[PDB]
């Protein structure tokens, strides 16, 4: 039982109006009904109005997160990872070593709490020889890797298992295409399967995109099938060894990004300008960056400077992830 007001039917909305005003309405009971008057729940008495104890049904909000799994309360707390990743019908979470005999449970819980989701994996390592590769372990739903995620008014096939992508920097792909303007020429140096490629290829009369995966490339030149694009082509390969001219670079290899920045500068005209990816420690993100480029600056005989100076994302850890916007003129 919860407390609540007996007030007359016709007169309902009114009083719900009035205590809307007063403060006392609580959405966590749904209205009760008798023939001659209803009982709206509050979360106080209130002086105007015949207080009454009453059961009320509570209503059921529906689940945020997943509350619902099941497991040693211990770990509750370890085990709950707060973040994953849902690409398409597929969700990515990573699971910590404590609560792996949990998986099953986990997965069970996500695909309940998300109707879009279809099937649910877990990042996890398979060791080769001496190097230790990737791989997604299935925990539930469907077995399928294969989905069409959709970002930013662009549909894109993607295998979430051979090709690398984070969903999370769609707004950020947005920045760039507001700043990118049309006829220009673009080159994505890494281009997956052209999240940013495809949105790009909306506002640009040429633009070359670049990976070293192959399997990133079948995907991409799909996606130029799916979503009815002819600007964009499709190159396998490395990158560097690939001299062409552009009026947008984006450098999104934020690991090794610092290495590509020369050949970043060699494919520059007057107007050209740079969005470079790339990791910062704390409380200077950006200083190494702008050390590099700016020497790379004198190298090459050319005047940079800089548009933004931005943190995407940060690594799990202390470390962040930086955008650097920079125009180059000669």
């Amino acid at each position: 039982m919860t407390l609540a007001v007996k007030v007359p039917l016709k007169e309902g909305e009114i009083v719900r109006r009035r205590l809307i005003e007063l403060g006392a309405l609580d959405n966590t009971y749904k209205i009760k009904r008798e023939g001659n008057f209803l009982l709206i729940p509050v979360k106080f008495p209130v002086k105007g109005f015949e207080v009454v104890e009453a059961e009320l049904e509570q209503v059921s909000r529906r689940p945020n997160s997943y509350r619902e799994i099941v497991n040693v309360p211990q770990e509750l707390r370890r085990f709950l990872p707060t973040s994953f990743d849902i690409i398409g019908n597929i969700a990515i979470i990573e699971i910590p070593e404590e609560l792996k005999g949990y998986a099953k449970e986990i997965g069970r819980a996500i695909v309940e709490v998300h109707k879009n989701v279809k099937a649910v994996y877990m990042k996890g390592s398979k060791i080769e020889g001496e190097y230790r590769t990737r791989e997604l372990i299935h925990i539930a739903g469907e077995n399928i890797t294969e989905t069409i995620h959709r970002e930013n008014g662009i549909r894109l096939k993607l295998d979430v298992a051979k090709v690398y992508f984070s969903p999370r920097l769609a707004t950020e792909r947005m920045r760039v295409f507001k700043m990118a303007q049309e006829g220009e020429v673009v080159f994505d140096m890494f281009a997956g399967v052209g999240p940013f490629s495809i949105l790009l290829a909306k506002k640009a009369e040429l633009v070359f995109a670049c990976d070293i995966n192959p399997w990133a490339i079948k995907y991409l030149e799909e996606n130029i099938k799916l979503n009815k694009v002819n600007n964009v082509v499709p190159i396998l390969g490395d990158s560097r060894e690939i001299e062409v001219k552009a009026d947008r670079i984006i450098m999104n290899l934020p690991k090794y990004a610092h290495e590509f920045l020369e050949h970043a500068i060699s494919c520059i005209n007057d107007g050209g300008v740079i969005h470079y990816y790339g990791f910062g420690p704390e409380g200077d993100p950006y200083g190494w960056h702008l050390e590099r480029i700016r020497e790379l600056a004198n190298k090459f005989g050319v005047k940079v400077e800089v548009l933004g100076k931005r943190v995407i994302r940060n690594y799990a850890p202390r470390q962040y992830n930086i955008a650097i916007d920079f125009r180059v003129s000669f």
